C-alpha cells in the first residue's frame, strides 16, 4: 500500500518544507527528497521528520559534486534513507558515490535513461546497487526490457516515465509483466495526462507495485497541493 | 476493481468512435456513453459493442428533452445499459423517464448536486433509482453525507467531483467512509490535478470502490489518448 | 487580434450553450460551432446569438453523410456563419458540400491534414475556398509549407495544432513566416501545455495573427470555464 | 513586449541550465532566476549567461536567511540583475535585504500577499522598491486594488495569480484597468487552465504588459519544455 512522493524540499521557508512532511505522514505517504544543494536543510528535515515521524524513504543526489557527496552519504546513513544518484557528473564521481554508500551500508538506486544503462548496469553488479529506467520514448522501453532480461531482471528496481504518452501505456504494462524487480513506477505529479495517470495507477497496483508521485516543485506549491495551510 | 470511461461519442467519425470502444475493450476499460441527441449514432454505437464485445455499461441523457426520451431508453433496454439521468428540464420530464426507464426494468442513476439532492433522493426512493452525487464545495461533502444518511445511506452509489479540488481530498476520503453504499467515483479525465488523481484513485481502489474517467471531447481526441489509430 | 473558441453546444441542457454564447459576446470572444447533428439546436443557438449579438463566426460540419450538408448549410447562410468542413466521407461528399456551400455564397475552410492536403488544396482551388492545415508531427510543417507553395500562399487561412509538442513550437514559427496567408491558429484549450500557450500566443498576437481555442467538453463546463453562471 | 520565464536553475546538470538559458536566448525569453541556496552555481549561471548573451532580468530570494543575502545581491549588482525578495524570514532580514540591495543601486521587487501587503507596501516607499502581489482569490483582488490605490499606483509592479481560477478572470481584467503600475502579471506555466492562459495573455498584450510564465520545475524539465536536448 506503498505511494511515494518526491519532493524538492531545499527552496523556499523551511516552515513550508516541515508543513510537506507532516501532512505527508497525515496521508500515509512516504516522501523521498529531491536534492539542491543545502545539506544544513537537509540535516534539520532529517531531524524534524524524526520528529514528526514521516518516512524519509530516500534521498536524490542529481548532478552533485565531489565535495557535496559525503555529507549527503553520512545523513543518509544517520537517518536510514535510501540513496538515488541520477545524472553524476563524470563515472569517478558515481563511482566514488556508490563506494562510500556501500561503504555506509545503504540501499543504493541507480538512475539510468537508455544512452547509458549498460554503464549503469555495470556499476549496479560491481556494487550490488539496483537500477531505476528513465523511459521518454516507447522504443526506449521496448530495448530497456531486452537488455535487462539480458542481465537479469532482479537488478531493475523501478521506471519512471515523465512524459507519459498515450503510446507508452500498453507498452509499459507488457514491460511491466516482463520486470517482476520493479517495485515502483514514478510518473509527473504535475503534467500527466490525468485519465492515463489513473489507468496506470489502477494497473500497477493491481500488480502489487508502488506509485511515485513526482513533485519537485518549490514546497509552497506541494503545500497547496496538499491542503496544509493550517 | 473497475474503471470507466466516459466518452461523447456523437460527433465526427464514427470510425473513431469504433476505435474507441475497440480500444476500451482491448484496456478492460467500461465505457458510458454521454448522449448528445444523435439516436442513430446510439442504435449503430450499441450494434457495434455487441459486435466486438465491448461493455457499455451506461447512458447518460444530460438536458434531455421529452420526445427524445423513448427511443434512447428503448435501445438501453434492448442492450442492458444502465441509464443516467441529469440536469433533466422539470421534475416531471424526469419523473416520465424514470418512469419509462422503470417500465423496461432499467437500472436507473440519478446526478445531482446539493441544492436540489434532497428532491432526487426522494424520487430515487420513490422508483428504487440510486443516486449520484456531485461535488464542487468541500461543505457540499458534509452536507450530502447528512441528507443521504436522512434517507437511507444505500440509496447513494456514487459521486461526481469535477473540479478535484486539493481541500476536498481529505474530507472525501472521510466522507466515503460514511457512505457505504458509493461504488464509484468520477473524476476529470481532462483537468484534474493528475497527483491527487493518483492518490484518490490508490485510496479508491483500496476500498474496492471503482474509478470512473470523464472524458466528455470529441472521439478523435479520445482516440489519440488511448492510441488507437491501429 | 481576435480570439476563436471553438465549443461543441450540442448536447447540454441548451440554457448552459447561451449561457457561453452570453459570457463570449461580453468577453470579446468569436464562437466557433462544432456541430454533433441536431440541427434543430443549431437553428435555436443561431436564433438567440442574434437576440444577443452574439458572433457565431463559424460552424464545423464533422464527419456529416450527404443527407445533412444542405440544412446546415441553409442555416449558415442564413444567418452570415462560415462553414468549416474537416472528415468528410469522400471526396464526392466533399465536392457536394462546397459546391452547395457556393452556391449560397459562404465561406467556405477546408480542413486537412497532411496525408489529403494535396487534394484539399486541388478542391479549395477549384471552389475559392481556403484551407486550414492540421499539424501533429513537427516533420509535418516543412511538408505544408512544400505543399502550400506549390498552390499559393493565399490558400492556407489556417494551422491547428492538436497536440502542441515542444519540438513543434520553432519550427512552427519559421512556417508561419514563411505562409503569409495564415490568420488563424488553432490551439487546444484544454490539454496544452500553459506554457507553449503563452509563447504561441504571444508569437501569433505580435503577427497578427488570430488565436483559437478548442473547447469541445459539454457547455456546462464551458460554463464553468467562463464563470458563466450569470 | 516581453515574455519572462522564472525557473529554478539550482538541482540538477548544471548544463542542463546551460541548455535552458541558450534556448531562452534563442526564443527571446528574458530569464528570471528562483534561488535554491546553491551561491556558486549562481556565479557560474551569471556567466555563462554573459557569454551566451541570455539575459538574466531577475532573481529571487525566497525564504533566505540574512548571511545568503550579501553575496546574492553582489552578484545581482555585478550582473545588473533585479532583486526579487518573497516569504522573508522575519521583518529585520527583510529590512536589511532592501537596505543592501538599494546601498548597491539594485531594482528591488518585494512579494505579498494579502496578509503583509500593508507591512510590505510601507517598506516598499521607506527604500524606493515595488511590489508585486500574490493573487490566489477573486476576494483578494479588491482589497489589493484598495490598499494600492491608497498607497498609490505607482507602488505596483507586478501581479501573480498561481491558481488562475475561472472567477478571477473579469475581475483581474478589471483590476489591471486600475493598476496603471503593473508591467508584469505572472502565470503558472505548469497547471494554469490552457485557455484561460491564452485569454489572459491576449489581454495582458493588448495593454502593454508583459507575460511572466512560473516553471519551477527541475531544469530537466524545462530543457524538455523547450526544445533544447
Amino acid at each position: 500500500n506503498n505511494m511515494f512522493l518526491v519532493v524538492a524540499l531545499d527552496g523556499g521557508r523551511e516552515a513550508d518544507a516541515v508543513a510537506v512532511m507532516k501532512a505527508a505522514k497525515e496521508r500515509g505517504i512516504k516522501i523521498i527528497l529531491w536534492l539542491a544543494g543545502d545539506v544544513e536543510r537537509l540535516k534539520r528535515l532529517f531531524e524534524k521528520a524524526k520528529e514528526l515521524g514521516t518516512d524519509i524513504a530516500g534521498i536524490i543526489l542529481d548532478g552533485a559534486p565531489l565535495e557535496k557527496l559525503r555529507p549527503v552519504i553520512k545523513l543518509a546513513a544517520e537517518f536510514g534513507a535510501a540513496l538515488f544518484l541520477a545524472n553524476m557528473p563524470d563515472a569517478a564521481t558515481a563511482e566514488e558515490a556508490i563506494k562510500i554508500a556501500k561503504e555506509e551500508g545503504l540501499e543504493v538506486y541507480l538512475l539510468a535513461d537508455l544512452d547509458n544503462l549498460d554503464t549503469v548496469l555495470a556499476l549496479a553488479k560491481k556494487y550490488g546497487a539496483k537500477v531505476i529506467a528513465k523511459v521518454d520514448k516507447v522504443e526506449d522501453l521496448k530495448k530497456i526490457v531486452e537488455k535487462v532480461k539480458a542481465h537479469g531482471t532482479d537488478i531493475l528496481a523501478g521506471i519512471l516515465i515523465s512524459p507519459l504518452k498515450p503510446e507508452m501505456v500498453d507498452t509499459l504494462k507488457k514491460a511491466i509483466d516482463e520486470l517482476p524487480g520493479v517495485k515502483t513506477v514514478f510518473l509527473s505529479g504535475v503534467s500527466a495526462n490525468p485519465a492515463l495517470a489513473v489507468e496506470v495507477t489502477k494497473f500497477l497496483l493491481e500488480k502489487g507495485i508502488a506509485v511515485g508521485v513526482l513533485e519537485r516543485v518549490p514546497p509552497e506549491e506541494v503545500v497547496a497541493l496538499l491542503d496544509a495551510g493550517a
